[PDB]
């Protein structure tokens, strides 16, 4: 029915990189890059979406998307 990795949303209070690894390991088990860039954004939160909409980092490398999110608390 849904890609694994599909049904990978961060939590209310997991952290942006906790996420990001969730699915990197959702990913590995089951072309990374444009995945990970596109679920990275869509998957998160409602705060960590409102901070790469702010900055403008939605389609931002996941790298740059850890790096924003990395405060969020």
């Amino acid at each position: 029915s849904v890609q694994p990795w599909s049904t990978i949303v961060q939590g209310p209070a997991e952290s942006y990189v906790e996420f990001v690894n969730r699915l990197q390991i959702s990913l590995a088990d089951n072309p990374k890059e444009p995945i990970i860039d596109s679920l990275s954004y869509a998957n998160a939160n409602k705060e960590c979406q409102q901070i790469l909409q702010g900055r403008g980092l939605v389609a931002a490398p996941v790298g740059q998307k850890l790096q924003a999110c990395a405060h969020w608390a």
